[PDB]
Order: C-alpha cells, then structure tokens, then sequence
C-alpha cells in the first residue's frame, strides 16, 4: 500500500537529509580551504571531495525511483523528493564531472591570481584587482590611465581563459541535457519555479528601461563636460572605463562629477569612517548590531572565530571576492571578505551578513530546504538593510554624516546616487545571463562569442570598451561570476524584490507613508524595528520549504514579483530628471558601438 510507503518515505528523507548535510559539510570545508588559500594541493582536495559527493548524489537520485513519490498525499514529501531528483552537474559521467571541476578551478584560480604592472612603473607588477586595480578604476580621472588598467585586466582575466570557458559551456550543456533540461539556461531558470519567469522580467525591465535611458543620457552629458568631446561623444555609447567600475555595473564612484547639484551635499562617508578609526571588525560588529536591533539572530561565536574579514598579509593566493558560507551544521557560518574601510564596503558587509542571517534563520529546516526561497531572495536580504544604512537618516545616527541639510536639492543628489547603483545595475545584471543563456542554448556560433557579449552590453546598457576589441579577445570571464560559474539572474531579481521588501519593512516600521512628506521612502531607517524583523523572520525561517510566492506572502501578503516598488522609490527622481534633461537639451539613446570588430 501507498499509506505504509509514505510513512517509510518520511523516515527515509529525515535520515538522508541529515546524511546530505554532513557530506556537504566536508565538501564546503575543502572549498573554503581552497578559496582562502589557493594551492595545487587544496584544488586537488576540493575537487576530489566534490567528485565523491557527486557519486553519492547519483546513488540518491537512483534510489528515489524506488519510491512512488509522485503518488503521495504530502506536498512536503513530494517537494523534498523532487529536490533530490535534481542532480545538476552530478548527473555527468565520473570522468566528465572531474574534467568540469578541473575546468572550473582553472578559471576561478586564473581570475584570483591576476596581477598587472603599474601604469607608471613597468617594474612593479604585483597589482591585484582587490585592492590595487579597483582603487585606480574608482579614483583616477585620467582616461588614459583608466584605459590601460581596463585593457590589462580584461586581457588577463578574460582572454586567457577562452579555451577553458568553451569546454565549460560544453560540459554545462551535457549536464543540463542529462537532467532533461534543454540547456544550462533552463537548468538555472528551474530555481524560480515559474515557467513565465523570463517574460515577467522582460516586462518589468521594459517598465524601468526609460528611466535608465534618462540616467544614461544625463551621465553622458556630465562626462562630456568633464573629459571633453574627444573622449565622450554626445550620441555614442559611453566609454565604460570612465564609469568608476571595472564592469560599469554600478556608477556611484563617479557621483562627485555627475551629481545633479554639485554645490549641495553628496553622501560619501569613507573619510569619516577613517577619521573615527573604523576597522573591518567594527564594520561587521555594526552589521551584527543592525540585525539584532530588528530582533533577528546574533552572529554565533564560530563566525567570529573562523571568518576572514581582512586580506591576509602573507604571500598567499586567495579569492578576495566577498562571500558568505554555510557549513550545514549548527551555527557554523562564515564570511570571507578582504574588507576595506569605505562606504561601498560597509554596504558589502551588510549584503554578506544578509546571507549569514538567512543561513541561521533556516538551519532547523531539512537539508534540501536550507537555501533561499529563490536565489534572488538570498541576494535581497542584506541589500534591504543596506538601503536603510545608506540613508542620511541612519548615517547621521551613527555620526558618519555631519552638518547635513536635507533640502530638495540634497534629496535629488541622494536619489541620484542611489540610482547610479540600483537602476544602472539592472540592464547590466540582465545581460550577464542573457549572454550565458545564448551560449548555453547554442544560439551563438563560437566564431562570434566575444562580439555577442559586447553587442548585449551595447544594446542594454549603452556602454562600450575603451579600446577596439575583436574575436581575438574574450572579455566575459573578466567578471568574477562568469569565471566562477555563478548564475547572475539572482541579482536582477534581487534588485527588483529588495524594494518590495524595503517598502513593506518601512511601512511596518512606521517609517513610510506616501501621504506624509515627513516620511519619504528614500529616507526610511528600519534600524531597531522588531516589526520589520518579524516579517523577515516569518519569511527567512521558511528557507525553500515552499515555492517563493508563499515566502513573499509570509513577508507582506503579496505573491507577485513587481516593479511597482522600485519605480515608487525613484518617482521623485524620474520627475526631476525628465525635466532636467529637457531643460539641458540632453540627447537620449545611443548609436551602435564600433568597438567590437566582427
Ligand atoms: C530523461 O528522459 C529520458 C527519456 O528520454 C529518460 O530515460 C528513460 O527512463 C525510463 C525510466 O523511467 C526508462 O524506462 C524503462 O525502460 C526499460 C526498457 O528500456 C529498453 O528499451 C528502450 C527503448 O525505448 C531503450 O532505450 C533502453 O535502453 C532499454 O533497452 C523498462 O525495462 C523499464 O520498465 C521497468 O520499470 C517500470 C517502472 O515504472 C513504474 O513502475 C512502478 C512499479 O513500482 C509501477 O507501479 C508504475 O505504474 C510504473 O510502471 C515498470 O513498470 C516495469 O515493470 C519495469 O520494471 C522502464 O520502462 C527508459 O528506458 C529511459 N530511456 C528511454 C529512451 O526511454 C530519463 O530517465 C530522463 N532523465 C531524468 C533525470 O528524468
Ligand atoms: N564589492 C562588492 C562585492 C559584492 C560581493 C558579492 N559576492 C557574491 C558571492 C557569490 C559567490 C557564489 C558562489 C561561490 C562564491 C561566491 C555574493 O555574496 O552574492 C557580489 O558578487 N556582489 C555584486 C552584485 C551585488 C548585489 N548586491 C550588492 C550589494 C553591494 C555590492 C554588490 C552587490 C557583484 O556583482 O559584484
Ligand atoms: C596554505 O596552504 C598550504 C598548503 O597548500 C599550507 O601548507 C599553508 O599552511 C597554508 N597557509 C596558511 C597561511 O594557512
Ligand atoms: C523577538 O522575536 C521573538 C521570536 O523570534 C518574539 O517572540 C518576540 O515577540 C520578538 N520581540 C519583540 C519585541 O517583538
Ligand atoms: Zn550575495
């Protein structure tokens, strides 16, 4: 009978979940050791343990066919069994899996080991992305210096890894088809449990796109006044090396030269952080404080004992790209961040601690449910708090922002500053996966792979390389997530839903009322709010036990991903900017880039 089997299945799942958590702990430890300390020995260990876990997953997927799980009464049991059937890369033959693992570590270690020569000292060749190159890209206003570092980095992080990336695409595709997905695109999209997810995002993006075009146009206009028309054209895509970020994904680093009102305050607390003696430890302690103030979970002792919150001073290679780690026991959670004392980094700390909080909130769940409601949910958590810490309201409380008058002009400055991160990012994030999906789906011939990347960056973001590129270059893997095989759509989802979360948290905190001029959404601080924290607890504790619309519903009663909230936040900016662009006869839109030779 199926009655007796469903009882046995429940016992089978309880044991297997515990076994999976314990086996994944071992894998995670090896992966942590490698990311903290890149050596051939640690690479070998990381990959061999992963191969062992993959072999066990195969046996598990095989064992699920012994249970008539699709016939069960319990939605919960069926959801767990379905999670176990999804093998991903572990579906590959033993040898193919080992090759993929070797290919993935080759790309990630290449990225992490990139060193360039000083622009002004051809003998000093130990400059790493974090912190040396990123410091220049964010600070220098010498367009030739910027172009030098752009070219050096993309050549070493991107082009060097073309052949490995090609084999990765091949094996990612083979794995997807062994799971009976059309391609790795569909394998990734499966995480959102919604067959209309792509269309939904297209629809949301199309609504926000006009505002992006206005921001793009205004930024280009302001850059022309700074660099001259020899460097920046009125009608062409913006040369990307001028945007304060290696990938032009966020433009907040050039706010000082593109801010709407330069005679009025622009929030940049990095200087005051240094003046007050801020350390990486203090930054993480302050993040911890924010979470506990909302009646959420305090960081466990293991976190403080085991985390790496400063770049090691020895000679060693490591992955500095900030990350948060769940070890699948109790309270063993960690961050590895090469923390610097800057405003941007203070947000990064809060982002990473958002992941940590999610880990702690769902650690009581069965193993298969110990992940986000969807990948976008995991990315949104910390950003919701960062939206609060970024407000003049909060920064004044912690004494990082002094003598600030919040008039109409200062408000536009702050809204614009926020948009340089939040709106600008949306087409960037969409293109990262639009590009990879098109390769996964076999829609682009190998001979056209590089210009296919730059074509998307042009079409969606209106940016282009500083120098002419061709199919002799391969620039995509110059972005961490592309070398590290990390799905990117999670961030596009996050940047939309984080405003749904923020708006609701602010309403719950009594910090936002659309009919009260004293409580605007863009100055909401949810610090100390138990009510906002309660909504987070309700949602985060669920993990992946229910489809994501149920997790959203637990937060604010809503079930639909919507661009209403983000548009509501930036509405005052939209009104001002549209008028300002008309006032200054600002050209909107761009001609097709000439910077990738087919
Ligand atoms: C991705 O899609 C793939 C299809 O494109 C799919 O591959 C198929 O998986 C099937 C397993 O679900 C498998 O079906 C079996 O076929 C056996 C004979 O296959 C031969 O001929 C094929 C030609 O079509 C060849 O391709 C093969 O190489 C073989 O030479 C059958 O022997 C087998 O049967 C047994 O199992 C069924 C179980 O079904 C249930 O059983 C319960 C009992 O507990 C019943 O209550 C229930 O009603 C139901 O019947 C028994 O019924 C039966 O008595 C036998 O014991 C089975 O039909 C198929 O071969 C395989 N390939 C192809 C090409 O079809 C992958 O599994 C998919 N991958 C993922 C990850 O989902
Ligand atoms: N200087 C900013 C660093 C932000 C670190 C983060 N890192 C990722 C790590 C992803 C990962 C996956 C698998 C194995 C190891 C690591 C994260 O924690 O989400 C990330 O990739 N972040 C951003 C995208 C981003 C979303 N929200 C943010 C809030 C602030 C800043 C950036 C972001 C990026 O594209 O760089
Ligand atoms: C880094 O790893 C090597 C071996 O791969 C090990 O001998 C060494 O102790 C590690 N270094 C540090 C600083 O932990
Ligand atoms: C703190 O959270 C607990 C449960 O996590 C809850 O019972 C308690 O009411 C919360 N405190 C406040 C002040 O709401
Ligand atoms: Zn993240």
């Amino acid at each position: 009978a199926l009655v007796k089997e469903e009882i046995q299945a429940k016992e089978y799942l309880e044991n297997l979940n515990k076994e999976l958590a314990k086996r994944t702990n071992v894998e995670t430890e090896a992966a942590w050791a490698y990311g903290s300390n890149i050596t051939d020995e640690n690479e070998k260990k990381k990959n061999e343990i992963s191969a062992e876990l993959a072999k066990f997953m195969k046996e598990v997927a095989s064992d699920t066919t012994k249970f008539q799980w699709r016939s069960y009464q319990s939605e919960d049991l069926k959801r767990q069994f379905k999670a176990l059937t999804k093998l991903g890369y572990a579906a590959l033959p033993e040898d193919d899996y080992a090759e993929l693992l070797d290919t993935l570590s080759a790309m990630e270690s290449n990225f992490a080991k990139v060193k360039v020569c000083d622009y002004k000292d051809s003998t000093k060749c130990d400059l790493a992305l974090d912190p040396e190159i990123e410091e220049v890209i964010s600070k220098s206003r010498d367009h030739e210096e910027l172009a030098y570092y752009w070219r050096e980095f993309y050549d070493k992080a991107g082009t060097a890894v073309r052949s490995q990336f090609e084999r990765y695409v091949e094996l990612n595709t083979k794995a997807a088809k062994l799971n009976n997905f059309t391609s790795g695109a569909e394998a990734w999209l499966d995480e959102y449990e919604d067959d209309t997810f792509e269309q939904q995002l297209e629809d949301i993006f199309a609504d926000i796109r006009p505002l992006y075009q206005q921001i793009h146009g205004y930024v280009r206009f302001r850059l022309r006044k700074h660099y001259g028309d020899a460097v920046v054209s009125e009608t062409g895509p913006i040369p990307m090396h001028l945007l304060g970020n290696m990938w032009a994904q966020q433009w907040s680093e050039i706010a000082d030269i593109v801010s709407p009102f330069p005679e009025k305050p622009l929030v940049d607390v990095s200087a005051e952080m240094e003046k007050q003696g801020y350390t990486p430890l203090k930054m993480f302690q302050m993040g911890d404080d924010f979470f506990t103030s909302m009646n959420l979970t305090k960081l466990p002792q293991d976190f403080w004992d085991k985390s790496i919150i400063e770049k090691p001073t020895d000679g060693r290679d490591l992955v500095c790209h900030a990350s948060a780690w769940d070890f699948y026991l109790t309270d063993d959670v960690r961050i590895k961040q090469c923390t610097r004392v800057t405003q941007d980094q203070l947000f990064t700390v809060h982002h990473e601690l958002g992941h940590i909080q999610y880990f702690l909130q769902y650690q009581h769940q069965p193993f298969v449910y110990r992940t986000g409601a969807n990948p976008g949910f995991h990315e949104a958590v910390g950003d919701v708090l960062s939206l609060s810490v970024s407000t003049p309201k909060h920064l004044e409380k912690i004494g990082l922002l002094k003598d600030y008058v919040r008039d109409d002009e200062a408000r536009i400055n702050q809204l614009f500053l926020t948009a340089l991160d939040k709106i600008v990012f949306l087409p960037f994030a969409f293109t990262m996966d639009k590009y990879r999906w098109s390769l996964f789906r076999g829609e682009v011939d190998k001979a056209n792979w590089n210009c296919a990347f730059w074509k998307l960056r042009d079409e969606y973001s209106g940016i282009e390389p500083p120098v002419v590129r061709s199919e002799k270059d391969f620039d995509a893997p110059a972005k961490y997530h592309i070398s590290a095989d990390v799905e990117y759509l999670r961030y596009l989802v996050s940047f939309i839903i984080q405003f749904q979360f923020y708006k609701s948290a602010c309403i719950k905190a009594g910090q936002y009322d659309p009919d009260n001029v004293e409580l605007p959404l863009d100055n909401c601080d949810i610090y100390g709010s138990a009510a906002a924290g309660a909504a987070f607890h309700n949602m985060l504790s669920m993990g992946a036990s229910k489809p994501w619309p149920d997790a959203l519903e637990a937060f604010n009663g809503e079930r639909i991903m919507s661009g209403k909230a983000i548009a509501e936040y930036f509405e005052p900016l939209r009104v001002w900017l549209e008028a300002e662009n008309i006032k200054n006869n600002v050209h909107i839109g761009w001609t097709t880039s000439n910077k990738c030779v087919s």
